[PDB]
């Protein structure tokens, strides 16, 4: 009778997390916008565990509020909320980015994460011991780099929102954790280049990035943590990723 | 000449910054939503320096773009942009905040700050050498505390967005700085308590907070920095403000 | 075979980690200054797994270099180095601290930590895939608080020292992790009060702090991580610990 | 009068800071190990302001204590303490650095800085309003990069040690500030490369780094700050210096 609420379960980390929690007997609540991928994932996982799918755009707060209020009884009691739904766009410098791409990232990684958190806060508090809010931040939320502009800032929002939630949830038993992954081969770079599969292959070629299951098993590790423990933040990078020297402009 | 673009100049830091730059001969272009106090500030400063006022709400991207397009010739060439427009709401714990208060802060401190930057990015690059983007962050953008929930997260967005802007504007000479002040006695706390001056008066009592003009003299220092220097972030607190021990839940 | 090098294994995290790694078949190399506790620990764990004890003061670099050079063949191949040996002193304000207490923390938490890394760096690089350097930092290495002065600064050193090591160890496969725990009931506060067990009971009374086995299981989780992954930093606090409001000096 | 205690005044920031403080009538106390540079600065500056020189190695606490106790009456009342004495060594990767170079960095930037503060803390507290402890950090104290190993970690120590000092000195009016500069042509790389002038010219070539007087003029700005304000940290970079993308090991 353990239920996990996974946003953005149609691909990447969310899709892998649905399978990792299913192998552990957890009931699943999978959301996203590609409904025909949720139906495909439901039919593959309804055998193992009970599955509840939702066609949900996290940028619409009224839809998320309705989706949480309309949860059936076999799902309403959420133990773990995984705020995974997110995206990056326009990897070019900030002076060459369209403002609608900046708005799409803010609406999903900031407002979308705050929309889902607000809707599930009473549910997670009414659970209590063992409850976890797993916010998926990024290494970009701490380390600046060219082409990150609003994506990294949105993930720094996610980091501080996680710490601030802990200050206000003291005594409720609810845990808030920022899982901040490094470079990982999912649909992330494909969405970030608006469909340039060659770019998403030249980036990961010749290196060992994180797999989608690497982050999913980290989500499960955080969710099954003992009730008295709380991870403030985990920054997970592939060991083949680090930091370069400072950029110095030269004549 | 030298022109400053000040958002949210109707009160607090913004109105005090208008007087600090006027005393140095800088031309002013001040924005905000309460036009009737902007007109009062214009007539007080039109003697010292030429002033152009704009009724602008930073949450409207189309209005911000039009406001920049309608800039007079003696004003369009902005040297320093001060992204001062911001607000906090609901000092209660996060589990007791209405979602409209969270949306208002994201729409103003996050979306509003990127709206002004996007519209003026071509303008600031065509200036160069001495151009500066002064983003008004906060200690809340780095340090968590109870009741900050989305405010601190929004100011952490501003911190990382400033660093990321520096990565993309390398070689243009344009400077980006996060001015992160501590507690200061302005109209700020009145907005955060929805009009309770008594709550805004129990604060600042018996202590020496920062003044509104004090941050202005610090904003002017950043704008007048030599062209080859760039301050990534300066966190200025009143010397009577610091950090408490960790919160420990007991029985 | 897999061998772990644990500094400060006589109590707390190191002693608990020795039992957790013994339960997984890992060969142990336990160091410390209390030799009569290392001898008792060898008999408790030599049954399950081969154990090698070393009387070592990490502040003596020549003693550390000789101790690693004198490793037997069934131990020389170190997979995981856990730099756990550390201590805090003088919880009073900095202006009332004796400098020898400041020096002991620097000699142990800073110099002692780089001494062990310097002595074992060639061994870990000659290991390669799966090797880990687990530096035991603290929440004090990121968040300032009263009574933390050189202790928190020493743990901020280890945080950045871990990040900097990763930049230089790219391509060697060895992983560096800052495990930064929160408040935990060990001999830690006993050493910080120079033996006041009453003070170490008034601190932990009425709350649920971290156990030594909680952090010990975190070391094992990090050490057994898949070879391609690397945890930059994990800050684990007891869920009953968070951040207080800002300190404001008042009349 | 007003007296400044400057460590590491034989070159770079310390030597340049001596002239800027002399231009304001402040009495000077300059330390360092190269006496023939201290005597030359005294003969050049004894005209403007009274100067007291000390051949002091900050690594010997007893000498630091003796130098502070033996201050003449026209010097003992120090207003601003600038912990500037510091150094980096071995720019090669950490696995190819001799431990004696690591100890020199820890002894000077960590142990040496706490030695000077411990000896001068009672005097600065007995000064009261306007006293400042200006710790010279670095961008290396926050941002990791290859070749920084112990230098960046030591500057992370000073960053957190600055924050922690404010928690213990709350209400005394004495200010603690982390001045974290970027790349600067300050004879730093010459000492840092063990005398390689060719390497110290290719680093600053074709770019505009910070000057010793640029940072010196920043030290004076912090020292002349109003007594009620405190700069927690100011990170000053050349606008032609920023952050590069993440390092990815390939092939
Ligand atoms: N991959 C990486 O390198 C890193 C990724 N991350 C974070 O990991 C998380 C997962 O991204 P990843 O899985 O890697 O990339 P994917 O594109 O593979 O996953 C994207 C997920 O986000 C969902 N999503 C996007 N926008 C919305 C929306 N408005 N409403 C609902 N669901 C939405 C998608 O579902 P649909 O499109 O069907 O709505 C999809 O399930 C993201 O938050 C990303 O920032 C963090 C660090 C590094
Ligand atoms: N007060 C403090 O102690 C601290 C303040 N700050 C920052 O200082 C900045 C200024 O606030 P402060 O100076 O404190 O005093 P105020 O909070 O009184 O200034 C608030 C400003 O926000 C402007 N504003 C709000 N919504 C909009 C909008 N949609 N479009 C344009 N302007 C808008 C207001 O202009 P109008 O109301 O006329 O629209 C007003 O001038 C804020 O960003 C705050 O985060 C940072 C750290 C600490
Ligand atoms: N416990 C807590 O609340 C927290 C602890 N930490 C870190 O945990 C680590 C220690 O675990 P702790 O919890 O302190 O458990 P203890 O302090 O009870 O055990 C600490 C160990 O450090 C060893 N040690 C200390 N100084 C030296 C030295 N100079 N040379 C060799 N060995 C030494 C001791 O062995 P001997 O005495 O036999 O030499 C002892 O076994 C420290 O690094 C501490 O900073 C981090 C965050 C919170
Ligand atoms: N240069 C840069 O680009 C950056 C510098 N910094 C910091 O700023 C400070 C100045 O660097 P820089 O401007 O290069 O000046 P230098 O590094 O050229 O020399 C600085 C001073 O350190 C003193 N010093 C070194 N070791 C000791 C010691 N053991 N005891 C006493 N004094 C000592 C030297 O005097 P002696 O002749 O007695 O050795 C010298 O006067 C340093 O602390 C450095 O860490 C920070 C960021 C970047």
């Amino acid at each position: 009778s353990k239920v996990v609420f996974i946003t953005g379960a149609t691909s990447g980390f969310g899709e892998a997390a649905a399978q990792v929690f299913a192998d552990a007997g957890w009931s699943l609540v999978l959301s996203g916008r590609r409904f025909e991928r949720l139906k495909t994932l439901q039919d593959k996982l309804a055998s193992q565990v009970p599955v509840h799918i939702i066609e949900l755009d996290v940028r619409d707060s009224d839809s998320v509020a309705a989706a949480v209020a309309a949860l059936p009884a076999d799902f309403a009691d959420i133990t773990t909320l995984i705020n995974n739904a997110g995206l990056a766009l326009s990897p070019q410098p900030a002076q060459k980015v369209d403002l609608d791409d900046w708005k799409t990232m803010i609406d999903t990684n900031v407002t979308g994460l705050v929309n889902v958190t607000h809707a599930l806060l009473p549910t997670l508090i009414n659970h209590g011991a063992g409850a976890s809010i797993i916010n998926i931040g990024s290494i970009a939320g701490q380390w600046p780099y060219p082409g990150s502009h609003v994506y990294g800032a949105s993930k720094a929002f996610v980091k501080q929102f996680s710490y601030n939630l802990r200050c206000d949830l003291l005594g409720t038993g609810v845990r808030v954790t920022d899982l901040a992954p490094g470079i990982a081969e999912t649909e992330f770079t494909l969405v970030r280049t608006k469909g340039d599969q060659a770019a998403s292959d030249n980036l990961y070629r010749g290196t060992t990035p994180l797999s989608a299951r690497d982050i999913a098993e980290q989500m499960f590790y955080i969710a099954t943590l003992p009730d008295h423990m709380n991870i403030n933040r985990v920054e997970v990078m592939p060991v083949r990723q680090a930091w370069q020297p400072f950029a110095i402009d030269r004549d």
